[PDB]
């Protein structure tokens, strides 16, 4: 399903941006020892400075394709679920918003819009009362497993990662740089 | 209950209505009758002519209080079937939105606006392709005899009689005139 490759892409994406913060901080500590030693190794001091440069945009850019794809498992699912929902309870709810819909499939442009607008506030009102009940919300059966797994929201450490923006003229350097480090062999 | 007020309330604004037109179309008879005859009934003609428009001024009057009225059963009906649907089956529509709506009851005011807003672009999907199947939408059997009996919207000469705009201070003269009209012991 649809479903399964996008939870497979979202622990995919979520493994690829703690690599790339491993990667990063890897970095970090050998710049840090460098500092720390009585040497003066000026390239590769000036090398390793440009190497966390772009482990720095691999995890801006890792953390924000992460957090787009554990939405999309999210987005996936709900409206997966509520297909099969209105597969079961469609029939009822039209039903109790039919001075709104019915003859729906013979309205204009015009009507039609009114007309969802309106049961759509409706919904809305009557989603307000139901949750004013207080009862807790469990994930749909048939998504719970992948829905727990990926957790309820990605954790604020990836919204913090990927706040900074870069411009297509910044990727396009750094997604050359990137492309550089992945082919160096190490010595 | 409300919805059976609301009933009799829309039941007995129609009849007030379409009276009030009777009244106007007998005013307007009479009216014409004097013009097409011989004599020259000058006070009795400018009389009528002020009764035409109070008359007019009471269609316009109860047309919109209808419309409104009408509006009202269908208001209630709407929101007390979707209540008694979501105590059937708002487990499950919380459930297939849980990635938007689960911890509800802890959000932030901000959280709880994102989160419903959310929930409701989901759900109005979801309608959207279920209606698509153009399956014929009934009323709910609790209030389909009250729905029915009313019709499915205001006669559009409704519309048209409550079109005018009339002030605070018109109402204001033209209610006078009504209640004077209306204790005019025929002679
Ligand atoms: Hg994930
Ligand atoms: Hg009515």
């Amino acid at each position: 399903t649809a479903l399964q490759q996008a939870f497979d892409t979202c622990q995919n994406n979520k493994a690829a941006w703690l690599q790339r913060k491993n990667e990063l901080a890897a970095a970090e500590q050998e710049y840090l020892r460098l500092l720390s030693g009585e040497g003066r190794n000026v390239s590769r001091l000036d090398e390793l400075r440009n190497i966390i440069e772009v482990r720095k945009w691999q995890v801006n850019q890792a953390a924000g394709r992460y957090i787009r794809s554990h939405e999309a498992v999210q987005h996936i699912s709900i409206r997966d679920r509520l297909n099969d929902f209105m597969q079961q309870h469609g029939t009822a709810l039209a039903a109790a918003l039919a001075p709104e819909l019915m003859g729906y499939s013979e309205l204009t442009a015009i009507a039609r819009n009114c007309a969802i607008q309106r049961a759509t506030d409706a919904l809305r009102e009557a989603l307000l009362s139901w949750l004013a009940k207080g009862e807790k919300i469990n994930y749909s059966a048939q998504d719970s497993d992948i829905l727990t797994t990926i957790g309820f929201r990605p954790d604020v450490a990836s919204v913090d990662d990927s706040r900074e923006k870069f411009t297509p003229a910044q990727n396009m350097i750094f997604s050359r740089k990137s492309a550089q480090l992945a082919s160096r062999q190490s010595v």
